[PDB]
């Protein structure tokens, strides 16, 4: 090995591989961004004139371009593969991938396996980007372009709503441990696949189009549909109406040997402009074009939405056999429906095929009984491919105030966790200051009411934008149950006085202004910092921002909330079983959930150490001799010399901090001391430890905590 | 290989190991540092009490602590090589290393292997941080606890300047390719070290202790003495004088066997608190401390200054002898001087004894008549000690104007490039708007004007803030002669006619307003852009700060200024021969030394390649059909998919753009053709290359360029 220059990536990650790698905390950092800092692109879309940018898209999608010739004359079917796979790498786990960012346009998911092609699918929309500019991002236009192609080919869609932000750099995320495209380390057990993956090999977005590990049989890669469609918060009849759905369009590409094909769009020369895979095999292109090295297509109308897909895939039984390329696919049986399917470029026609994975939707028989019933009544297919198609496009997208557009549907949708529209007049000044004043008369502590308005709101998680404070989920299942919240009950004594204070509150309260639970958890949050920083000496206002509402338990689906629970939470020193790295590493993960920095993960810590916010009230980081203050101790005593560290004898991930007497005086975990050690992180301690810091340390620390109260108030931005 | 979670360090560069890495252009984001926006540490250092300051440094320096017992009960020593070892990592090639940024308390520097135990040294310290806080920066307290230290012993500095304010992230720097610490993989020929690197090993300060590759040969070892410092800008009256007056004080730490040593402070477990090097030998610190392997105390004064160092390296004859962990020094023949050299904890007097590099200050020729002349004058080793050292701890400081607080001495000094103060009164907006209108009028062209001062801001870098546009060295050796500058060239008429201009406004002008050349040839560029944006149908007005002033060649030293000559230059497709990296990965060098973002850079080099800067006026990249004017045109035809791009077939590091048919429509390089194949440059000139895009790009090309023409304007900020 040789270190290189930075420029060539070289750095730190060399010398020490598994160090924490704080780049997780400054992901597209503004400099780095072109807009001004008062840009603002739900504004510019929400002027957008979506008539005409549909128009516009249309004529793309008609006028073939000679480095790419349009099959069929139409390059609708490509734009929806293009946008099938931009929202197709999300995953329920941690709700990473998917459309929302764009992701597509950079490294590594422009240079994916299955992602071939699709270089020059987004290349063929710039004409449309150059003419809208900043009023349309593209990752709006990559996911627009195949909702326009749907329509313009005869389905008509549930609705659309623009508004993801364009990003400038890659979202880093781990897509497998497989240093080889297209490898698969990923299996324990009886076909256990890995978490948080939602893929069965590296590079692929959800199964192997020849069956599993590339046998072709289609009741096993049934089994992979299932389970990756399921990660990706698909269920059966919403996996089977989606693949049919797709395959009613267009066609695979494996004319010729895979070996002709040249190096993906990152590993290409300059002269190529940023497409890759160019291929030699003939003109490398259209008629010749290769791309999984697969040579189907699926219907008799490739251009047009019918009921073709499920007529041929029962019409007729299949054989295995081989394309151009040698791939597996399926061929109709005694040479039926000979010539019956069109070519893209007016040659002769062809017999039947299908892919391994699409006889499965026949051979697996939860699928059969799905699709059997869409063969004698279409119109099902037609409805339940309209919502599953608008789930997968928007799942992402998070709360619905983020939805912009003419094309927004009304109804509500249990996946989209609705929380009910604000119904009274708000509370303002007034109200708040005397709601604080009761929720501190309560009997309720300030570690009570931190923990609570903590566990509300880091529910949050900015992959996907799930979770947070809004809905006053806390009190309905799976939230009020989950370890980290409520490990001995206490949380349902917090959640009683609050409500107590909202009857009493309502039923008193100034003409039309009423409160919601969800608003007082996180008021109640604010009171107790209020309280616990004048202890401290300082005379501070916590801010806080009315208007959310309460959730019911029929509109919060229980399963899908699954995800959210926290296996670990260092801000709470809480480290559950089965988490991938380190207490540390868990740590920063989850700050980059809650879009925290590094000073604002370090003021978070240390704060809600010594405010009582920790798992069972331990205390591990507990550096003060007060209580219920809010001061810098934690900082203070982390960099005190006088302190020797070791680790705890029981081993059992806690360490013992000794004076001189060799007197225990503090204990703390692996995500305590990880401020103390790493070079990085104790640089900021150093900042909020100094003697001159308490005030800065309390003004960032409500800041911060501000900041994670409004993760998910996009209602107000 | 195993792909990595990016919280540990996995990532892109992973699966394209040589990719442009574009982070060298966001070091220390603003989201990673944790004072406001709004700090400025200039108004805090003001602040700050020096004289308490340096009392409570004194308190320090002779109060031992447990945890690292004081050589002798004073710090003094230990803090002077922490101070050297913080400066001494300087190098002329690029300017970066040096104390300016405090990084030696960061990845990789604080666990180089040079700079064992300096991990205790800084913790020292953190009292006195502690008691400062924002008012001063851990960057200043290390190089002046060392300052503070040789006073306290007996040495009177010559003065000293803050002003250096701390980062948060490392600056990723290139120190070598070896990936073991202390491998050698950087010499070829006889001698010659590999640029930029100015050290012999990986991890090493300068050289070798024990002799060239561990061979204690004096008079080898001064060869490497000689370049390495050359390399890091001392001559050898400065390199005998800053070793004599080191080596004046304290000793070296090899009591025991390093393999007793356990891992350097990155790799080290977190009890250690952020400390390394922890040992197992006897306690593992004081009387049996382990730094370097050798144990060596060169005078009979450890803690006070005086001639001793010199009396003793000419007063004894030198044997090759081993020190107890097996490293070679050298010590008194015939038993001579028994017991005269004192212990650090009260032990027996031991013998004289010296490093192999000690003893090339009497072996090699030049070394030994410089130091046997201060064997007799002593007073003159004091006075070249005190310019070096001052030299030393301020080479990377930036123009005079950087340097703070009440200890700063005014005398000029040549190595800091100075730049005569300003004596007249400076132009105002009436007399700005009247020379831009000569300018324009003068007939000088504005793919001149604008080269030139381009040529001029951008000798600026970063690293250690040399270079710029102040002083008007474009006319002076060596800048004038500059390959990139002065190809043909019109720089000499540029020269010529801008001097006239400056002649005729001078002896006609209002009151006593004077402009100087350097402020002509930036406000000449500022015009010819007002003058191509009019031609592209944009009135608009480029800022101008006056207040340059015009250096003379006598205060020019041009030996000096040879090392900001570029090799490359991007932003004028100037590509010397002998760089280290091919040109895309020299232009992200180079805009990372010009401080600029990547929206920065792009925008520069679109409007640059229209303005007509090319270095000899080429035609590559020059992707316009107007003359002059500023418009994008370079980024809306970068993406013209009309365009087919192949390397030219004369192998000459160029592009053959040619249209449908087949005729040669454009030419580019590698830097050009970067912007339309990299994923996220091309982001970027996508922006830029919308409909809407063109007021937003003279917006941002006139902020750039403003930006650069100010990079070394510390006088007005
Ligand atoms: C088990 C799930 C799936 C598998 C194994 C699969 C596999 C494939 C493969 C191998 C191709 C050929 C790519 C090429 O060579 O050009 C393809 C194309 C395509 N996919 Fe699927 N896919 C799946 C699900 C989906 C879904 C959910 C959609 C959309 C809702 C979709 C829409 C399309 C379309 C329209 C094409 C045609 C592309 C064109 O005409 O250029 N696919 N798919
Ligand atoms: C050829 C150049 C140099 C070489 C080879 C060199 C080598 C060394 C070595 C091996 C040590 C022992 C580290 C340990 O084991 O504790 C040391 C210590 C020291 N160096 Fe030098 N050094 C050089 C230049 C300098 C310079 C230029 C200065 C300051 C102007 C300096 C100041 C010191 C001091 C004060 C110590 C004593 C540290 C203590 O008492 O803890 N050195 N040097
Ligand atoms: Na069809
Ligand atoms: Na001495």
């Amino acid at each position: 090995g040789h270190m290189k220059y930075p420029v060539e990536g070289g750095g730190n990650q060399d010398w020490w591989p598994n160090r924490l790698n704080l780049k997780v905390l400054h992901q597209n950092p503004a400099v780095a961004d072109p807009m001004g800092a008062a840009f603002d692109y739900a504004a510019e879309v929400a002027t957008i004139d979506v008539d005409a940018l549909t128009r516009d898209i249309e004529e793309v999608m008609t006028t073939s371009q000679p480095w790419w010739p349009a099959d069929y004359g139409h390059y609708g079917p490509l734009f929806i593969r293009m946008a099938w796979h931009a929202a197709g790498t999300y995953r329920i786990h941690d709700g990473r991938g998917g459309a929302g960012g764009g992701m597509q346009r950079f490294a590594p998911l422009n240079s994916w396996p299955d992602n071939a092609s699709l270089d020059k699918a987004r290349r063929l929309l710039w004409p449309v980007k150059k003419k809208y500019g900043k009023k349309l991002s593209w990752a709006d236009l990559i996911v627009f372009a195949g909702n326009c192609a749907l329509e313009s080919m005869g389905f008509k869609t549930f609705g659309f709503g623009f508004g993801r932000v364009d990003q400038w750099e890659p979202d880093e995320v781990y897509w497998g441990k497989e240093a080889t495209w297209l490898g698969d380390e990923r299996y324990s057990g009886k076909r256990d696949l890995e978490n948080p993956l939602a893929a069965v090999q590296m590079g692929l977005i959800y199964v192997n189009p020849e069956g599993p590990n590339g046998n072709p049989d289609p009741m096993a890669a049934a089994v992979d549909i299932r389970e990756t469609f399921r990660r990706m918060a698909m269920n059966d009849v919403e996996t089977a109406a989606l693949i049919v759905g797709g395959h009613t369009f267009g066609k695979t590409h494996g004319a010729g040997p895979a070996d002709l094909v040249g190096p993906e769009p990152e590993a290409a020369p300059l002269e190529q402009m940023g497409l890759g895979w160019k291929s030699s095999y003939g003109t490398g292109t259209g008629k010749d074009a290769i791309t999984s090295g697969i040579e189907v297509v699926w219907t008799n109308t490739p251009t047009k939405w019918d009921n073709s897909f499920l007529e041929i895939l029962y019409g007729y039984e299949w054989e295995l056999t081989k394309s151009p390329a040698g791939a597996w696919q399926y061929t109709a049986k005694d040479g039926a429906g000979a010539g019956t399917i069109p070519d893209p470029f007016g040659g002769p026609g062809r017999s039947p095929t299908m892919l391994a994975t699409d006889l499965s939707l026949r051979v697996d028989p939860i699928y059969e009984r799905i699709t059997r019933r869409w063969l004698e009544h279409p119109e099902e297919l037609a409805d339940e491919f309209a919502k599953a198609w608008y789930k997968l496009i928007h799942r992402d997208m998070g709360p619905v105030a983020r939805y912009l557009g003419p094309l927004v549907p009304k109804q509500t949708l249990l996946w989209q966790d609705p929380v009910p529209a604000v119904s009274h007049d708000l509370v303002g000044e007034a109200e708040i200051a005397s709601l604080k004043s009761q929720i501190r008369a309560s009997g309720l502590t300030v570690s009570q009411l931190v923990s609570t308005a903590w566990a509300a709101a880091s529910s949050f998680r900015g992959s996907d934008k799930r979770g947070g404070a809004n809905g006053g989920r806390i009190r309905l299942q799976p939230q009020v149950g989950w370890e980290v919240n409520d490990p001995d009950g206490d949380l349902r004594k917090v959640i009683r006085t609050l409500e107590e204070i909202q009857e009493s509150f309502n039923s008193a309260a100034p003409g039309n202004i009423k409160v919601s639970f969800a608003d007082l958890v996180v008021l109640g949050g604010c009171a107790a910092i209020e309280k616990a920083a004048k202890a401290a000496g300082h005379n501070i206002t916590v801010p806080f921002t009315p208007g959310r509402t309460d959730a019911s338990q029929e509109q919060t689906d229980v399963e899908s909330f699954a995800v959210l629970e926290p296996k670990a939470d260092g801000f709470r020193n809480y480290l559950g079983k089965g988490n991938p790295l380190p207490a540390e590493y868990m740590l920063l993960d989850k700050a980059n959930l809650l879009t925290l920095s590094a000073p604002e993960m370090t003021v978070l810590v240390g704060g809600l150490r010594v405010l009582g916010a920790n798992y069972k009230r331990l205390p591990l980081g507990v550096f003060t001799e007060a209580s219920e203050s809010l001061t810098n101790d934690f900082f203070v005593n982390l960099l005190d010399m006088g302190i020797t560290w070791e680790p705890s004898p029981a081993d059992d991930g806690t360490y013992q901090g000794k004076d001189g007497s060799g007197k225990v005086k503090w204990t703390g975990s692996r995500v305590d001391l990880v401020f103390g050690s790493n070079s990085e992180l104790r640089a900021l301690v150093e900042v909020y430890g100094a003697d001159d810091a308490q005030p800065k340390f309390v003004q960032d620390f409500v800041a911060a905590w501000d900041k994670v109260m409004n993760l998910d108030r996009f209602d107000v931005r």
